[PDB]
């Protein structure tokens, strides 16, 4: 349980039914190419009928429930341009994605344990263009900030802040302030394309109401592979994807000598400022969403989710002074 992968297949949209070729069938564990030998076995995979309450209740609240008891736990989307990542971390009013649902979850599960003290802080960071910056501090005081190594060798964004919120409602209205300043922007593929990487982050501390566990919780929606002659994009916009292309190519590599064995992750920001989620420290969950109509992109992703099973984590339960 220190690893596990799953994937999410969307129903069509609006761009693949005005076309398109199914390649990809599944049922809840593989994923098989329709004409052809390929297939991919996975612990979960989540058909187009299936909501993002299934995918947070199966995925997410195990380790929510895992930070509560003091462990690391990262939950990283990962798949093509449109294929469902912002859908499932973040998604609306209307269908709540897995970041909302967290922040209930923790809320009411931490009134399970009324013989605990709960101190909960929250920050928000997006690498956009290899520069980190903080989604929560408002525009004036946003600057590149540094990735530094402290006295334990853990790595740790310098001077981003770390927000303590006492109800879910104050949690949100942070996570709304940060999508304000969140870099968006309009491709033939997605209308509002992720056009970073963003870690929304809860440091869940606990004690006895009469030592501290304090537990990371990392909840990740990557930006997205995509190809000009799919975006139309031009300029800053294809600028951005380039960007994007080469840092998902880089978490592959870290992945990929994660799954063999010395390891690159200060190759990228993402990889530096995640290597604890990547053989460390934590419980990670990757959930690798897909369109059926895709070929060669689906396929990347696949492999990518395979190898990435493939990870060994080693993590701890988290006690301090
Ligand atoms: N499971 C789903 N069910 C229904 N609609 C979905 C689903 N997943 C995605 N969508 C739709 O597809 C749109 C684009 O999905 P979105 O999650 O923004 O893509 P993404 O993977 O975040 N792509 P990008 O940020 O460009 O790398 C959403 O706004 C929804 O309309
Ligand atoms: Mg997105
Ligand atoms: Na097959
Ligand atoms: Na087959
Ligand atoms: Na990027």
């Amino acid at each position: 349980g220190a690893v596990a992968v799953c994937v999410r297949v969307r129903p069509l949209n609006s761009r693949e039914e005005s076309l398109a070729q199914v390649y990809w069938k599944t049922d809840n564990n593989v994923i098989y190419q329709v004409d052809g030998s390929k297939s991919f076995n996975f612990d979960r995979v989540f058909h187009g009928n299936e909501t993002t309450k299934n995918v947070y209740e199966e995925i997410a609240a195990p380790i929510i429930d895992s930070a509560i008891q003091g462990y690391n736990g990262t939950i990283f989307a990962y798949g093509q341009t449109a294929s469902g990542k912002t859908y499932t971390m973040m998604g609306s009013e209307d269908h709540l994605g897995v970041i909302p649902r967290a922040i209930h979850d923790i809320f009411q599960k931490i009134k399970k344990f009324p013989d605990r003290e709960f101190l909960l802080r929250v920050s928000y960071m997006e690498i956009y263009n290899e520069t980190i910056t903080d989604l929560l501090c408002g525009t004036q005081k946003m600057k590149p900030l540094i990735i530094r190594e402290d006295v334990n060798r853990n790595v740790y964004v310098a001077d981003l802040t770390e927000e303590v919120v006492y109800t879910s409602e104050m949690a949100l209205k942070w996570i709304t302030k940060g999508e304000k300043s969140r870099h968006y922007g309009e491709t033939k593929m997605n209308q509002r394309s992720s056009r970073s990487h963003t870690i929304f982050r809860m440091i869940l501390e606990s004690r006895e109401k009469g030592s501290v566990k304090v537990s990371h919780l990392n909840l990740v929606d990557l930006a997205g592979s995509e190809r000009a002659a799919q975006t139309g994009a031009a300029g800053v916009r294809l600028k951005e994807g380039c960007n994007i292309n080469r840092s998902l190519f880089i978490l592959g590599q870290v992945i990929k000598k994660l799954s063999d064995g010395f390891i690159n992750y200060r190759d990228s920001k993402l990889t530096r400022i995640l290597q604890n989620s990547l053989g460390g420290n934590p419980k990670t969950r990757i959930i690798c969403t897909i369109t059926p109509v895709s070929f060669d992109e689906t396929l990347t992703a696949l492999q990518f989710a395979s190898t990435a099973k493939y990870m060994k984590n080693t993590p701890y339960v988290n006690e301090v002074s």
